[PDB]
């Protein structure tokens, strides 16, 4: 038995990021940039207005000058030069003609006469309101850089240096099985004695599927030594990069994951001290020829499955998918009831957390509630839960308003608000 | 022009809920329910046992005892009665054989002879180590409720009520244009005079990725009024729920967005208080039969552009897809550097934030970085920004270590730690 954060250290440095692919544009969003972007061109490429009005020489003043070009995009005023006591209109992100440096906004201005001449009603400095070449972005600047993960404003970016085929790290593929001669699918109607509707499998491959891995589901396995095998070897061949099981890593007699994960490769550990997750088993798997594949033995109780994948496995798909930060956020918070700590293993308690304007203690802050009663067969203790209060094993009872670690599992962007 | 506090309320009394449908278990993953989900029958729908071991009658104690029938799943054990002086192996989740109380694990046991004989160690007591019937999940219980947002968890508790098609509020389905004389598609190369890559359409059709709805191109529009006018109509026909425009809504006299969503349809506003983003247009309109279709005129600025994005179209999706929460996360943090607020309009000031254990002031929290020059021309000030800095049109300079409200844009459970 090992405590959670060296079978974290364990993870972390047998599991290796997966070589670089290139791919579209669209395809590039949520994926870690595998190369540098450099701007091909400045932007703006041209001397560009920042508003729609009249370019003019600035020294020339407030006064009454004749409109000689119109300039919005491409050509408009090629070849046109604005010289003292001339003016030019121009659009927002409209190319400034040769011979103006300035551009005054339109609310700054009057149309004279029913042709082409406008009053300047202000005294304009040399520059303003206009977008020097390559003011936003230099010619072979950096723009994105390796290890940067790709956002909306990152594929704005990238269209803006005209790349549309982009060198990243892919996600992994993920192989998912339960385990059971109790299992029936969740399809099953009405339950024969001793059954249960496989619930791991649909809530794994959700799991994965918020982490944006393609999933290879297995299926539902029976408690039989040489049908686990077979499905084993067949997801060990098939190309995937994790194989995540659940069930069948007890002390029961037709337990057969641990020992088979000890057959084709090296086991790490299968003891973590930690409640709920006790009995998770990590082992690495080479393919036959190759590639290596990480295996996850999960716990068969749904919420010892669930918080092992929160805790272990979202950390290593991150680490495969070139993330340099796979770590989860932790932050503090203020408990708003009291919990009793387990103790002998420090427990990942599921929370409901809110920002506070007044956390209790007067200033704002994160606060926390807890889901209730937290036995591991018990996946109501999951529902809504967007965090794990990392509790010590002290036994002792941590009283409201009591501050504490808490390690946050969903968008902390969709939090729902206090 | 308005405060965004009441662009804010002027869209979400008009953005309306879309009508729930019918969907499958993993197309479910993401939305919110639109109906209550009740256990057909319990969890577990047996006595089960919650260890490897032996299932006993506990007032029998410590003593050698025969091991009358093996309990894993299904029939194990159907007609055999465990009475006192006998014993049952069980594995963990496997049917209490009727007569038995108790469960012993296997490491409170030993097995005796060469058949079947176990010594129980140990004087249990009765219930221990069962899970009765119900215990996790009682038959009719609501195990989800209406508004309720499916994640992997909820996921797991609609598969153990074996529950496969699921009534959600789907995503609104989203039509996205660019509009410009200048603008030149991201595959094109070497630019021409006066001509720029469009970046705000892959970076509009990537935000609206992330936001899980379904995305409608409809590519570079010229500043041409029938032209665009057509197009509009094409989307306002077309199904969608809601138009993105860019660019078009400054004070130019090709920009015809604005008079052809008045033409089409009730413009709310087209002018507000912000830094940057002042020619943000909202508008309703009907569709001929019917349905509404909401559409925002965002500003041509890339800053700008996904910033309004960010605080209005956001939630807008969100109401739509019966988020009953649709508000984005702030929180207050403290800023690492001085930040200059602007004298007329309240600023959104991107900015990178980390949580801390010490945020400056001794206590852990939120801390924010500025991303540079904040020019709304400049997408580079978007890069990696994970917050706006919602800084007061007051014209002072806020010092490093003075306390800001921040709204967070990008998934707080992918934040990067300190
Ligand atoms: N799709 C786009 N991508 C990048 N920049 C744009 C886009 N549309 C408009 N702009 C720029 O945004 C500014 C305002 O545009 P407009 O409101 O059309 O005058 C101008 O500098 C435009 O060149
Ligand atoms: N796919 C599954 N869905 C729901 N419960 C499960 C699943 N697999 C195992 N379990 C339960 O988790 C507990 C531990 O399983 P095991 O480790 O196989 O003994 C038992 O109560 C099982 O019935
Ligand atoms: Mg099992
Ligand atoms: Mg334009």
């Amino acid at each position: 038995m090992i405590p959670t954060e060296e079978a974290l250290r364990i993870v972390f440095g047998v599991s290796k990021r997966l070589p670089p692919v290139i791919v579209s544009l669209y395809e590039a969003l949520g994926k870690v940039l595998a190369e540098d972007i450099r701007a091909p061109d400045p932007l703006p490429p041209y001397p560009a207005s920042v508003k729609d009005g009249y370019a003019v020489v600035a020294s020339d003043g407030p006064g009454e000058y004749p409109v000689i070009t119109e300039s919005r995009a491409g050509n408009d005023g090629l070849g046109v030069t604005v010289t003292p006591g001339t003016v030019a209109y121009v659009t927002t992100g409209g190319p400034i003609p040769d011979g103006a440096d300035a551009v005054v906004q339109v609310e700054d201005t009057k149309v004279i006469g029913d042709s082409k001449r406008v009053k300047i009603l202000i005294q304009t400095k040399k520059g303003t309101d206009i977008r020097r070449v390559g003011c936003d972005i230099e010619k072979d600047a950096t723009v994105l850089t390796t290890g940067e993960r790709i956002g909306a404003s990152e594929i704005g970016l990238l269209a803006t240096a005209g790349v549309t085929m982009v060198k990243v790290y892919p996600m992994p593929i993920v192989a998912i099985l339960s385990t059971g001669d109790e299992l029936v699918e969740p399809t099953a109607g009405t339950l024969g004695r001793g059954q249960i509707r496989d619930s791991n499998r649909a809530m794994l491959v959700a799991a994965v599927m918020q982490q944006q891995c393609k999933v290879v589901d297995l299926g539902i396995v029976r408690d039989d030594r040489k049908e686990l095998e077979k499905v084993l070897d067949e997801a060990v061949s098939s190309g995937v990069d994790i194989i995540l099981t659940s069930g069948g890593v007890s002390m029961g007699d037709r337990d057969f994951v641990k020992p088979l994960l000890e057959e084709k490769g090296k086991v790490y550990f299968s003891k973590v001290l930690m409640k709920p997750g006790k009995p998770l088993t990590f082992a690495e798997i080479r393919a036959k020829p190759g590639k290596t594949v990480l295996a996850f033995g999960l716990p068969g109780n749904p919420v010892s499955c669930l918080v092992c994948f929160n805790i272990f496995v979202v950390p290593t798909i991150r680490q495969l998918a070139g993330w340099t930060s796979p770590h989860p956020l932790r932050v503090r918070l203020r408990l708003q009831e009291p919990i009793k700590s387990d103790p002998i293993a420090p427990e990942f308690h599921r929370a409901i957390i809110k920002w506070k304007d007044n956390d209790g203690s007067g200033t704002p802050g994160f606060v926390a509630e807890s889901t209730g009663h937290q036995m591991s067969s018990r996946l109501l203790s999951m529902r809504s839960a967007n965090a794990l209060l990392e509790l010590p094993a002290t036994g002792n009872v941590l009283s409201a308003g009591s501050s504490v670690s808490a390690i946050i599992v969903s968008d902390i962007s969709a939090f729902s608000i206090d």
